[PDB]
């Protein structure tokens, strides 16, 4: 039920890791659980696992040098423009701003909420969470390798260069 | 004795196709046999194979976006400046010019010869002769799979992006 969102969160974890050498942050995946949670919400600015359970390994086409993406036609934005009410994930912009705090909503509580409003708050440590509840699951190294494979397939189909442009 | 040439060969047409989504050219991979026949003679040009093996996969941080490299320190130059004295791979500067001819030399051949003329041919299907030549000797799949998940791991220590620049 939850596979397309802790899968997304794998792989998002891994291309970033290919792209600018580090994994994830706590409000990328967060951005995961909004976009699983309200399927055409525009998700702003630190949105990149949302863009892979979105848009899949066709996200990988749309990364900014930020890690933002760009992708209107999955309502996926880096920056706030005129009219988008959608979360900003750490930023200010948007109808609704997401950022963390001591008593914000772990991934379970967070799963459960049942609307929106008009500031919401993650806990600390939301990615460390939220990896513990999939290593559970499933054999999350396993799935990292087949991952990476797949990315890297994805990459070289027309290059490192063209990808990026 | 041949075995760091031929895996230079590899992993440089593993590297290509990550960067720029194909394989390297018939004077790419002759760019190594020069290379090891020849230690100390700048190689100007299509010179990706040559990059790998003097630089192993350090190679990777000195790719210009045409899959040339510039490596000073490894005698390494994309384009003939003034007094590099070397061989240029598919172009007319430096001091010699290897280009493909119907005579050319075939690898075998190649590795045989015994001084520089001015200008070096060889063969076509020079890439062909020689991946038929490293795949009587170890299974290329093999190799290929390791240099992907070596050649990938270097990439994430600081990202595509700041690897590229």
């Amino acid at each position: 039920m939850f596979e397309k969102l802790y899968s997304a969160i794998i792989y998002s974890d891994e291309f970033k890791k290919i792209l600018l050498g580090r994994g994830v942050d706590d409000l990328e995946i967060a951005s995961a659980y909004i976009a699983f949670l309200y399927e055409d919400l525009p998700i702003i600015g630190k949105n990149l696992c949302a863009a892979f359970l979105r848009m899949g390994l066709d996200a990988v086409y749309n990364v900014m040098p930020s890690g933002k993406v760009y992708s209107p036609r999955h309502k996926l934005y880096p920056i706030s423009r005129y009219g988008i009410d959608g979360v900003c994930i750490n930023c200010d912009g948007g109808k609704i701003i997401l950022r963390i705090s001591n008593k914000g909503y772990d991934p379970e509580d967070l799963l459960e909420s049942k609307g929106l409003e008009s500031r919401i708050f993650v806990s600390k440590n939301f990615k460390k969470k939220s990896m513990e509840i999939i290593e559970k699951i499933w054999d999350v190294n396993k799935i990292r390798l087949i991952a990476r494979k797949e990315i890297l397939e994805r990459i070289s189909a027309g290059g490192i260069l063209h990808m990026i442009r």
